[PDB]
């Protein structure tokens, strides 16, 4: 019988600075996160260019992911984690994992969140054409996540 703790008394931000940069990313099949979202900032929003994703604390093992119908053509991924209200509110101890076309039946990790909270880089040609991109978590925060850019760049 957990107290919930009411966060809707809403306040003056702390910054003033841009909380979301949106983009056009591929069409995904399927969105799925195991991360409980806040205050309907959505995991399908931040992909979709609407807003950003708020989730709560990350826990080892949590997954977002991004599936594709056909084989789809990447040449940069970008996750870009907490913004200028909530630095903290990064993914850390998490990997982006794609999982190969052809080539390779499990997620191959191609970039880890950096000592600013992003994930960002050009995808090498063997883990270029994709069915799907996923975040992995690898242990439990102490601090809710924002991803305040999602951009999966295709070579066009
Ligand atoms: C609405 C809000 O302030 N959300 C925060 C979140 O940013 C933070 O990481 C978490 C744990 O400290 O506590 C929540 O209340």
């Amino acid at each position: 019988h957990h107290h919930h703790h009411h966060s809707s008394g809403l306040v003056p931000r702390g910054s003033h600075m841009q909380s979301y940069f949106p983009h056009q990313n591929p069409p995904a099949q399927k969105i799925t996160t195991t991360i409980e979202d806040y205050y309907q900032h959505s995991i399908q929003n931040a992909y979709e260019g609407i807003d950003f994703f708020w989730g709560k604390k990350p826990k080892k093992g949590d997954t977002l992911e991004f599936w594709y119908g056909r084989p789809l053509q990447i040449k940069r991924v970008t996750f870009r984690s907490g913004n200028a209200e909530h630095i903290t509110d990064q993914f850390y101890n998490t990997v982006v994992e794609v999982l190969p076309a052809f080539g390779d039946n499990n997620f191959t990790t191609i970039l880890h969140f950096d000592e600013f909270g992003l994930a960002d880089g050009d995808v090498e040609e063997e883990f270029s054409l994709v069915k799907a991109i996923r975040l992995r978590v690898n242990a439990d925060s102490k601090y809710w996540v924002i991803l305040s850019e999602i951009y999966i760049q295709t070579p066009d």
